């Protein structure tokens, strides 16, 4: 699976504590059935400015609301999320054809984050700093930073929202949320729940619209003190440059290219379950999933056989009342991009062992579980992020050489090492230039920090560190001799 | 101790462990005598690219050099700095016309930072993270980030270098430094000391050149992982946009507009000593020095009299073998900018109590200690950063009203409160929207965090937190069931 | 000819090094009338920009040494492909900025006219012998290709702005790197497709769009270009000059304008209203040479204002290539708000809104109604700044010598207009107006007529033979006669 | 011995600072000038701006009359003008004639050219409009002059600027400011209207940047180094300005096998030793074919031995010292770096015996190749670096292997070798079997050597702006 361990189809914008319409609508098409599943009120530049000014107007009172009272609001919203679980998961199911069991990750992370950051914020304590000369006292404290704006990717609509909504509410930062236009229903539904519980106006705002107009207007605004993004590396560079109209804190999780190293002493059944599980969950559209699977030559044939067995057993389709393991990819551009990487690999010598096409007799953006062997470092599927249900296998023999190959990327999100040797595990854990090194498994949770280095982004999601973006320091220094 | 920092010539480019010349030179003019006092080899984009490429090649060896061993290099450099104290302070004296005693801030902060961060990096310890499900173990560690680049302001040529050099060396990031072309001599002298001790090539690089070409080439390069800047908010925003060729970490200290509030129950002698001390130290060219002095009407006549007495006793001039309190400002642009702020205030009702002109019979960029009263929120001197030896006084009546006036700025660096009332102190310390609140005094040191909020920048200089920009996290998670 | 220029798309890839290529990025194109996506381009990064610069550099020795006859042959082969794809090229301009269908002809036709004019001009370039006063040497003065050229194009005339640089650069054998505005890149990307179709030699023409602070700065800061040319604002003009200082480069640019249009007591009021209204509402007033300050004499003020209001009311506003539309919307919301602030600022300082000054009722896009303001004075923002919109700003004057000082009271120096029947008055204003162009009782621009500004409006000349000067470098060969 | 004041706003004024001028041959003080500060630079710029409306509207016939009046005073003060040059940089008396004569030639050439400027009619293809193309003064001009030719460099800018009605702000090099200050005294003596010509010297970083960064100048012109040119471009970006520059060169001189070796040695040695080789168009790399190598080296050695080096107004001195200690050390390190990589020093390469002045002997280097810094960088000194070649196509590739693009030299008697090199040499000027420069011949560089043209009618282009007047014929 994803290894994220837990702890009215017409919707309007949620701006300024009210549900409002606009001058335009957006029809949402299910990527499996290609049928319209709903519509949202689409935001324009005028609606973006309304959300920003409403968030700014709320900052003074929301940031001075005691932390215990802000937590009370977070738990009241949590209780409404729990009471409306079925509709929230149905929104994600419809907008992106995510399997019904897979929608539990989105819903439950929303509950977990609300719980985690409501509990963490009431435990924040001031810190005293020693004065080496004995002349002054020093108290270090943390205060809300300002208005925050969040651009969410479509792969996990409610989980991505949970990563930002939790810390912002807890840290008293009025939040402007732009869900992806491909998956807005579930976020708009959260906005309906905020309106239902009577959340103070401006504290949370949810609006979707076109990127080059609404997205740029949020970035170029001088109101936001923090701009946070989950998306592509090129969009991250666009947000940084566009947000330069003022001084802003940036934090983003961008593209990855995770190497997975399976050694000769590795538990092959466990390595196969872990890799296939996360490579086919959400159809491989996962930031931390393996992108290049390196396998030792001595266990290559046996490991490929174990991978094919699991890949053939993946249940593909779109049916909430069946045990579907994997759905389609997001849209047509994603399908053709994945297919171009797979076909280019074959044309350069890679061997297709399974999949590599759309299931016959279907029209949605389905791509079959794919297994590619004989992949080398000169191929485009090696250099680029697949973000799809494709297992690409590279054969290695020297631990020192495969370490250099694993590091031969600008990405810096996750990485995997499967081995039974303690010196081998220690060797790769220290030298892998990645934010996360998963040993003999994979584990993510609201209390564990999730982050990338290098060109995979800035900042941390989950854990107490996620509050860093939304809290600013203050040093009060007083002379003791008055 | 007026500046509040509490302690604890033809020069070539230093690039890739070697001292090299170029095709051009830059003359350095003393701002007091208007005479040439030195020359440096000016860098072009070719020299900028050499420093970047040499720092990139050094990252593999320097980042994997043991922290104890990197600290030994920092102490070796510190030993050469101490042995060259006179020449280093002479460079600051010549390029800035700083009084001899005021060059101690530059020199001693360089020693203090090398000591503090050599000691800090060897005490960095890993952090265990608890797994709530008991299925995995989690180890959080910190590693070098990559190449760092630093753009330094001219007001503290060696102290500004100290804030970046200490953390970057300790954290194993090769550093590319661009001192201001107005004050490059003292930094170039540090490059000579680096070469003298045999520092590995690329670990430190010093080069000065045009902002439009050399500065942009450094920001636009894809090599730097961290961009740090001490400067103006316009250069800040420019660096963020031009750096958007890659994902970079940004650390900045920009404009300040510090309010200093002298209440009815304040120690007037102490308040006048602190305010006057830092307002005339370095000719008021200090990021944390008060910009707007608010004084309660009940003690305004007495406090203004104490300010004028101190301001009249300031000895202005330039001579290393004389006892001089205050030197001139940096250049003609600064002189005219300061003078326009004073004249504009006079044209709108401000009363010139002292100064407001160049002293008699001198040609350098000297500006007399200036005192203005009857200043209001509409004047340019209220809205903009003086960065000069001008005390601008506003009379207030209500503590809750003056708090709103104090916060009526986008700056977020330092602030000051002078009061003997514990409730008044707690009220201002909590509600002042600034990174630092100085109560009944002023205190800065290498162990105390120095940071600004809002449009005054992002990041922390000094204290352990200054390492955060140069260190990247890593989570190693291992399945315990194996 | 309302614009005064007298004639003689789902997904597009980058045209770099003679190949159509994709990138890791993608830029959507929004129509400013419908606010819907109409197109898609592969966005360039600094890597693609350096690929274009390097391919253009590699092509210089081969392209610059290609005979002028053969280069003009390639220019006519491109021209034939332009004519064969006129429909698609104009639909690209129509879609990217909602320009009325007839107004798209200025873009398309100037592309044809420039390819013809400079293909013919380059083959008539002859050497010039220089006399030696001492009889000791011979002197031959010739002209050669200067190097690689880079062009930054504005959005107001996507293909016409391309035409001004593509013609001369191809003819003079300078490999060209073109950066269209990211607001209107569709039309130029289509020309790149045509270049690839006819098999133009690699590196001779390169077309790419991307962010200004990254892609645009990478082109200017490159040491490869010998000539940097720009059609844009005064602020980006100064930015390009400073950023290009990494090497010695020729600069040529057309920047902001602030044209005065003086309607005297003896002017043909019908002719003056037709000319001023025609160019003020063509392309929604987004024209560098259009009047910005309309000065009208006291005795003819009321009569001229009524004639202006009659024409402004007749302007048909909308967006449909299969309807009769005079005027479309402005480019984006920033321009709309910028124009609206100028109109409201004037009202707050005493100007009288006679017509328009708002978006038309019940419409979606960035439409701004044809606007007429009277009682405008020199203190207003609308007097000091460039409107670049469909606003006629009228100032009443009484003295010809005073209105001459008022007209010259600007740092702009593009076009200017004088309407009068008095020959002495015409000679007085044409001599004393400090502008690059003085238009008397009309307005006229064409591929053979030089178009240029002075003062802070820019340097260099577009159109006419003089436009070649930026792409050609002189050479003097001097030989001692005494063997 | 002489004290010269600033010429600003039609007045001779003093300032708070002074600069002493030291002769580079005797190392003795020869005079002083009132040094300009930023305030004096603003004064000159504002006075030039103030004069623009009256001076640019002064008839071209009347402007030419002021140029000839200045010319008359220049002729009457020839001895003193050439004495300043002789004293400020120890230029030999015979060589100072080029500085003085170019000043009188430029005043004459451009006072006559401006009164013959005629409007041009442009044809309207449609017959609906008439079009007249005229030229008008651009605005205030500022000129930064190098020290190698103090008066000749001034002449290149003063003539066109006065003729085109552009008030001019002149910053002579602080190393050679005396001769130009003397011109300013003549400008004050004849009663030239205030602001039309302004002369001031000062610190490059303060006074030079204050002129470039000011928004008043419409034209920034410079004769100097390539690095200074890039600095002026970026610094002047505070407004839109016209730039015209003559920067560094690296002229290749190709001595083929069928060349007149006597004539080639005369031309090359003559210009390589005049002004101590401190000439923008002097050969920097001398390419000689193998068949004529040792015969040409011998002839070059003969003329280089006959060079009379010294500093004496009453002696027929051929060559003085170089400008300062920086230039001497820079030239010496180029020769010793070439020797350290295999260059055979044949003559000179040292300071003459017991001189102590900044003298560098006439130097001849052989066995120079493309690796050496003396091959890549501009010598700007009395050094002849010879490179042996064999094939014409290969040495043409070597000749163009530079970012410079000023002058070039081809010596050959074959008509096809002449046409082959004259076409493929990527330089602004190709001198064939000789060298010629005059006020009427255009002087310019391409590539990294600058933009714009000095001398000839094309020099007026930087100071004149076009205007198209178009009228509707049907009214």
């Amino acid at each position: 699976g994803s290894s994220h361990h837990h702890h009215s189809l017409s919707k309007q914008l949620y701006i300024g504590g009210k549900l409002i319409t606009s001058d335009a609508t957006t029809e949402i098409i299910n990527p499996a059935t290609l049928e319209i599943v709903g519509e949202i009120s689409a935001a324009g530049i005028n609606e973006a400015n309304m959300a920003l000014e409403s968030a700014q107007e709320a900052f003074s009172s929301w940031s001075t609301t005691p932390a215990i009272e802000r937590a009370q609001w977070m738990l009241k919203l949590r209780d409404a999320v729990i009471a409306n679980e079925q509709h929230l998961r149905e929104c994600v199911h419809l907008e992106m054809a995510k399997p019904w069991q897979s929608t539990a990750d989105d819903f439950q992370m929303l509950v977990d984050s609300l719980n985690f950051y409501a509990d963490a914020i009431v435990n924040i304590a001031d810190e005293e700093i020693k004065d080496n000369e004995g002349t002054h006292s020093h108290v270090l404290s943390r205060e809300p930073v300002g208005v925050a704006a969040a651009f969410l990717a479509w792969n996990f609509p409610l989980l991505n929202l949970a990563y930002k909504l939790g810390p912002a509410m807890a840290a008293g930062c009025p939040l402007v949320v732009k869900p992806s236009s491909k998956t807005p229903l579930s976020a708009y539904a959260v906005g309906e729940l905020c309106e239902q519980i009577g959340l103070p106006a401006g504290v949370v705002n949810i609006l979707s619209g076109m990127d080059s107009t609404v997205g740029d207007a949020i970035s170029a605004s001088t109101i936001p003190s923090v701009l946070t993004l989950i998306g592509s590396t090129n969009v991250g560079k666009h947000v940084i440059a566009t947000g330069a109209t003022s001084i802003k804190r940036y934090s983003m999780e961008l593209g990855g290219n995770a190497p997975a190293i399976v050694c000769s002493d590795a538990n092959l059944d466990n390595a196969a379950d872990v890799i296939c599980g996360v490579k086919f969950a959400n159809a491989g559209q996962i930031c931390v999933t393996p992108n290049r699977v390196f396998v030792h030559e001595s266990v290559a044939d046996e490991f490929i056989e174990k991978v094919l067995t699991r890949a053939k057993a993946v249940k593909v389709g779109f049916d909430k009342n069946e045990a579907i393991d994997m759905g389609p990819v997001m849209d047509a551009n994603s399908w053709q991009r994945i297919d171009e990487l797979v076909k280019d690999a074959q044309q350069n010598g890679a061997q297709l062992q399974l999949g590599g096409k759309k299931p016959t007799g279907v029209n949605g953006y389905f791509y079959e579980p794919t297994v590619l062997t004989n992949v080398d470092s000169s191929m485009k599927i090696y250099k680029d992020e697949i973000f799809g249900p494709v297992i690409s296998i590279i054969i290695f023999s020297d631990n020192e050489q495969v370490l250099s190959d694993a590091n031969d990327t600008d990405a810096g999100l996750s990485s995997f090492i499967f081995s039974s040797n303690e010196d081998t595990i220690s060797y790769f854990a220290k030298h892998l230039r990645f934010g996360e090194v998963q040993v003999n498994g994979i584990k993510y949770s609201i209390n564990l920090p999730h982050f990338g280095i290098k060109q995979s982004g800035v900042g941390v999601d989950c854990s107490l560190l996620a509050l860093d973006d939304y809290l600013a320091y203050k040093r009060v220094s007083r002379a003791l001799k008055v």
